[PDB]
């Protein structure tokens, strides 16, 4: 029923096909204006960009910008997401969330070894090997340096080749043979890094940059610590991803790679470049990070909304659907629980309920960057920005319904002082926003909800 | 400078000339279709819908549906808010309520008396004064009957003819010679009920449907209790309001007017004497419910725009306020300048929310503030992705909301039944202000981190 | 049995073993102040200071007038003598007495012709406050506090409303003195009357008089009803007025000093000082925990409150303002039928109601935190108030927070809440659950039987 | 320095030397009256009483009755657990949680195995070993049965004998031969008991009453998971404390004991009798615990204030003192600061400081019992209940400076909804009530703080 897209040329012939990529023939400059380009693509909900000409490296390699950014397919603005997550061009904010959730019921599929791969097409060995031949975007005016990896995706294995880890992590150019990143202790990259540490050897690595649409999305989602992602794309597209040999490091890399970055990870954090591969005409795909809506509301967020549901349905809590809301910046994670839902959790009032939600959440991962957890009825769709805004103003209380919780919070929030911030200990808080039982709910008044059926399907014949 | 329509044919003559009203011509039912109609108009920004057909009464009125709902003029979602304020189609949220806080710093302008008027060139009486001839629209499923009065003002003098108050409030159907409403005693038309019922004699009423499109906006302002609606419209146009005398009841009603019903209230019933109405008479509705119709675009604008006028006379630097219609007319938000702290030292983000709370805390429009957002004037409140966005990224999950509790509004939806029964509840100011400029973290977009040769640059490649 | 003025209340207070005569000279310069809180703290019998150093003992000073009490089991026994009843009146006998004359008709007083308080007649040159002990009762204090256990009658032009204040007034010199005339209270509202007709207020303060004036003269009852009148009500007879020699107005007969003078428009003038033989100026040195900002005005605004609750048909069993909480905090203790008395309120509801009534009193401003709790527990015993406190309300929920007005001497308040006078106030819900659903008490009165109780005291005891 | 009475002998002897302990020798019903007359000494502050005939076994086994209740002593309340804890009688409030809290800083003592106590005068095997030969006081109404550890301490080890908890659990007595308690995975005894399920034996146990007056009161202590009671006590006192091995299990028990009822647990949970042993005249103490003021708030709360004093100085925190205040029953936490505070932690406001002290409170296992916890100055006295109450009510804001966390819960606490109960998921607040800097604030008005020196020892010479 998945209808997968096994690489970036086949994304791009979908996103064609749909009229939601416009090809760049005149130069444009990786210092800040292919970065702006992206940025003015994601603002004014532009088709994704094809930079098919750089200054300093001219037609060789290509960028595509906004690859998952709001699409102008009219009324799917979803649309490279549900393309990417091999849905409908028209799925939903709710279909795509529970696409993913249902995977997480899953059993893991293991990936599968192909001899060659189009990504290994052409092979730079030693000081051919240099980042200088590919574009060195400097996408924002403040940034330290180019950011050569914001939609790729980082491949490491522990020394005993047990766990392989998939990530997406900004990595930074130093020079054309040098770049550098962030080893957090608290995701896998650096957990990796420590046994390869204790041993006394450099990480072999490798960064992949265009694979597959639907990789980067599960590289963004919080996982439990024993899940590999490869593992569960392969669950969620219910097919083993074809993987092929790596050319001087005994690493699998995505076989629909456009580029394939391969060494080691030296204590000097340093990733030292051996090798580079690629597919004739390359493409290397960006994500330009900033206020709503980019891949880090579309893609991030989204996947933390599926994995909440996934974890409060493993709970088993009455939940219809879980989203991280665009406009909020991936602060805010609505929570909608179904209409039977105090017949599923008999014991329980409607603060009672957002004090079991509040638990739960609290026990996993995710739990440190929801700011606010809104928990609402299924009868408000989370995705739609006026029904949410007026779901909250009219049945969130002005001061009770407000279950607050201290501890760990996102650094990059913005709703926190500079003491906390500095501490790493803030607030956050659960809404209550739940009606009172359906029949003693006042009647909604909309069209949908006011008039007889035959009433809106003459009212549909006479306007539509 | 402005620009005011004089009737409701002015106003649609202009929605015309934009291609923002649209005519049936196919017979639609006051039972639930019209009612129905204006809620798909509002709910998919469509046209205003001119019915010009209507079963039971045939052609001889018709009805004006989303006569301020959000308009089809790209570019323009609030041009028929500007339009019916005098303004320019392409007036801001901010122009807008500008506009009317600016009005609040002028004298009144009193009225002029006209010898004749359109609206009595058709006069029914006696018998003949029966609202069975006119449409009688029940608006939603479960209401208890036909809502005559949802876009019309409702005419009602002093017993010494010292206040003349102009209000818009509903009013039922219940036969052909009588109607009823809510006369709440905290307002003006409660209040005046309470005088004409103390003297033991029925309060004299006119209704009017179809006035100037500026009339409603007034008519739903919450003005201070010593003026007057025909003043402040007066002062607001730079011109005098044309009135005529009323057939039966000794009131002033606008000349502008397609339908007059005048009667009086009996000790609460509307009883109707005379109906007069214009040629071809039209009778615009309202249908209220969920975001986007006028109880957010007339309503919660005015009241905006009110709130604005009494900050500012509390000498408070508020660059702008709005009531965004996506929060159904319970949060109102507040921006202050950017030099705020300059205009108001030595006070701190929560010390400016603590005097802002005060000030409201002492005036009419206090008790519907569900929730008041205090940010900064860097965000348009009217852009309801960027207000979202301010309130998630700079109001604390925790602190800084000021809470108080007292009267509330009955309609408001984030009350209990307790809440509601009492009529007492929380109300709250919540801080959502950024530290000092200097302090302040650079933001993240296309405008506000690249340099104007890089984004003209873009602009030229993508535009 | 009213104690009909200051010498039957402290022959009362003899009888009791409850008040100390010192005849060493002590001076009025801080150690008067000092031997007070000493007194307060130390819950010690009211002291008679005889001697004062500069007037000797021409005058004499009554320390901790209302202070807490020596006698045995009885703490509040002055507050009870004060006020005619029983040595061992409660907590809520005082409060419930206070809150029934609230619902009696006021009794108008009655005019004699001759007083002890007009035996000695000081005037012009003589009325000099030079002649009395002019306490410094705080080092930091402006000056000397003349007023802190005295009244200020003051009427307005027309002579048909007269009110009894307990303001503090501080001595300039021999001659003048100063005051706070808050617009919010009567006397700066009929102080306003006089300055619209552009006229000095006559007035006069009193100084022992009998020993429930005070305590009426800080209570905050509503704008229509004279001190005097409420006074007659509660005793259930006139007081006796004499007229005051060089002004036109009726003070107490039972005064131990009264000082009579004008308010030029905010500066006071003595014109005359009358006195009784072997007169006494008792004072009150306000501070932490516990005196009469404790015994008598948080007290007595727990009484008005109480009087209003009820009078909004309530189902209010009692109402306290706590000594150690400063007279911050108000506890509203609820019937344990409150439930079929008001049905359809929950908890949370009756708390709402609560804050409703309250907020539309003079009294909310200054209730800081309002505990709403059962009537199983007394309030005016600090331990179980505290217990019932820690173990019936939320860490989070249960509290209605209101901002408005506050009271600009209450502690918890920013510099910017007290500059703008407007700051936050709570009420808090410790109601426990219906009767049935509730777990029991743990202690000796409710885990036993009576009989076994009773076997344990006739052992122990 | 120490004063340490080796047993409950020498404790008696002291309070008999000081005129708090009164001899019954009237009889005493265990059902009901024994536990009422522990209330009684509570409430009206008695003196400990010594029951020396008990209805049903005479004047065989002795009941003490308030053996660390507030002391009849006059000017020394806290004279019970000052002794207790072998200071002198009048050591104050802060110098009873600082000699707690200094052991903390200090290398635990290992015990001594000694040949031969006074516990094991007397010993019953088989069916002499039967519970019914002793009092079995039936404490309170509400109670299932009689509570026979109330005052008395739990011995296990692990089957390795690498760690000895010694407990302070509630345990009721089913019949001569059985009693039943709790055992709460959360604490070390439910912890052990699971070792030895998982080797499928019965746990071996020993359960000491009027052992050395001291045990109890760090019995009641929550230590950290690494840290034995015995090596504790033996830091705290400066000597080793000497054990004498088990009559029928492997265990040592204190020498000091009046009784030790030795046993195993098995599953179907149970504590079955093999052997009580116990010297001539055996003496049992028992806590009758209810309302103000008992054991539960001299012992328990206040080792849990010593506790959050070594934590938070361990964390560098400027905390004068620490103290659970006897009238709010366990459920408060004063935290007092030092003058200083300021200086000693530079970039911090006074939420600052109360956020730094939430973060630091709740990584600890004594955060869920702290339904409140109040930041105040040292200008404060928490143990004088009038001064508490006035800096509570005159500094802590009606609204704001108080930090809300949920999360795990004391269960037997009285301000939660029973949903929190059931749920174990419920509201615990930090308090400000810090005043600001010393120069910014107002002189206080009372007879020490706003009169001079020699005006305050004029007015001593003339009214003390
Ligand atoms: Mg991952
Ligand atoms: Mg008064
Ligand atoms: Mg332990």
């Amino acid at each position: 029923s998945m209808k997968r897209l096994k690489d970036l040329r086949e994304y791009l012939a979908v996103l064609e096909a749909h009229q939601d990529v416009r090809e760049i023939d005149e130069p444009v400059d990786p210092h800040l204006e292919a970065g702006a380009a992206a940025r003015w693509t994601y603002e004014n909900r532009g088709p994704a960009l094809m930079l098919n000409d750089l200054t300093g490296t001219g037609r060789f390699c290509r960028i595509l910008a906004a690859p998952a950014g709001l699409s102008t397919i009219p009324g799917s603005p979803l649309a490279r997401v549900a393309l990417s997550l091999g849905l409908d061009v028209s799925a939903t904010a709710h279909e795509i969330v529970d696409s993913l959730a249902a995977a997480r019921t899953r059993e893991p599929v293991a990936p599968v070894v192909v001899d060659s791969a189009p990504c290994q097409d052409n092979v730079l060995l030693g000081d051919d090997a240099n980042l200088d031949r590919f574009p060195a975007p400097l996408l924002h005016e403040g940034d330290g340096g180019p950011y050569l990896n914001t939609w790729g995706t980082i491949i490491v294995s522990t020394p005993d080749g047990s766990f392989t880890n998939w990530a997406i992590a900004r990595v930074m150019k130093i020079d054309g043979k040098r770049m550098t990143g962030t080893f957090i202790p608290t995701q896998h990259l650096g957990q990796i890094r420590k046994l390869w540490d204790n041993l006394g050897q450099p990480m072999p690595f490798a960064i992949v940059q265009g694979t597959e649409p639907g990789i980067p999305f599960v590289a963004s989602m919080p996982l439990p610590d024993g899940i590999e992602e490869v593992g569960f794309l392969g669950a969620y597209f219910g097919e083993p991803l074809e993987l092929v040999r790596a050319k001087t490091v005994d690493l699998l890399v995505p076989a629909s790679a456009e580029i394939v970055i391969e060494g080691h990870v030296m204590p000097g954090p340093e990733y030292v470049v051996d090798a580079i591969t690629y597919r004739d005409d390359p493409i290397w795909p960006i994500s330009v990070a900033g206020e709503p809506v980019d891949e880090t509301h579309t893609a991030w967020g989204l996947v933390t909304a599926a994995e909440a549901l996934a974890l409060l349905r493993a709970a088993k809590l009455p939940v219809a659907t879980a989203w991280m809301p665009f406009e909020a910046a991936a602060h805010w994670l609505i929570v909608c629980l179904t209409e039977d839902w105090r017949e599923r959790m008999p014991g329980l009032s409607r603060d009672g309920i957002c004090l079991r939600i509040s638990q739960v959440l609290a026990a996993t991962r995710i739990e440190a960057m929801m700011t606010r957890v809104f928990v609402l009825d299924d009868d408000v769709d989370p995705s739609d920005q006026t029904e949410l805004a007026w779901a909250i103003a009219t049945r969130v209380s002005p001061a009770h319904g407000r279950l607050v919780r201290h501890g760990m919070i996102n650094p990059l929030a913005g709703c926190y002082s500079a003491e906390e911030r500095r501490l790493g200990y803030g607030p956050k808080a659960v809404l209550n926003g739940l009606l009172p039982p359906m029949a003693e709910r006042s009647r909604r008044s909309s069209f949908r909800h006011t008039y007889p059926e035959p009433v809106r399907q003459r009212v549909i014949e006479l306007l539509a």
